[PDB]
């Protein structure tokens, strides 16, 4: 595959977000590097703008599944890599159970040696003492498998997925994911039979960060055929 080739080391990469969550506004740079052959991510976040105004957790989902590990049999259903280096359109609107809803829209793509992920999110409808404004939910991260499928229509995938982040209170935070990708150039992509990627995320700390910031160790594996 073409973009294929582009993954076979270590690769760097920058996160951009700007946020807008019921008003509060805020914005988050990410840099690491990713590991394909491995599944492997790892990377930091910081707030630039002050404290982050939702929970750290939350953003996890937001913040480039083509460093996900296709195992060789699968490979012809990797979509993510196939759309480099142009790149994809990545949106999602993201439901918190009982509260508001995330609005994503993400351009993925190379920009020289560095993968990029630039992203623009819109909360609306959150609760201002919920778990979300409230900063109710545990700094940790569970297990999940995603969903994907192709969508022929739009010559790329349609994903889905939920999430369940840990309330402090030992309940559960549901976040019910509905993504879609779309290459964003007019070349050829690989349109896969429906599979899943397992996600595994920790969260840290960098104990040397004074800035509002989270430390982040994925690994990702596509599996299901």
């Amino acid at each position: 595959s073409k973009g294929e080739e582009l993954f076979t080391g270590v690769v760097p990469i920058l996160v951009e977000l700007d946020g807008d969550v019921n008003g509060h506004k805020f914005s988050v740079s990410g840099e690491g590097e990713g590991d394909a052959t491995y599944g492997k991510l790892t990377l930091k976040f910081i707030c630039t703008t002050g404290k982050l105004p939702v929970p750290w957790p939350t953003l996890v989902t937001t913040f480039v599944q083509c460093f996900s590990r296709y195992p060789d049999h699968m490979k012809r259903h990797d979509f993510f890599k196939s759309a480099m280096p142009e790149g994809y359109v990545q949106e999602r609107t993201i439901f918190f159970k009982d509260d508001g809803n995330y609005k994503t829209r993400a351009e993925v793509k190379f920009e020289g040696d560095t993968l990029v992920n630039r992203i623009e999110l819109k909360g609306i409808d959150f609760k201002e003492d919920g778990n979300i404004l409230g900063h109710k939910l545990e700094y940790n991260y569970n297990s999940h498998n995603v969903y994907i499928m192709a969508d022929k229509q739009k010559n790329g995938i349609k994903v889905n997925f939920k999430i369940r982040h840990n309330i402090e209170d030992g309940s559960v935070q549901l976040a019910d994911h509905y993504q879609q990708n779309t290459p964003i150039g007019d070349g050829p992509v690989l349109l896969p039979d429906n599979h899943y990627l397992s996600c595994q995320s920790a969260l840290s700390k960098d104990p040397n960060e004074k800035r509002d910031h989270m430390v982040l160790l994925e690994f990702v594996t596509a599996a299901g055929i």
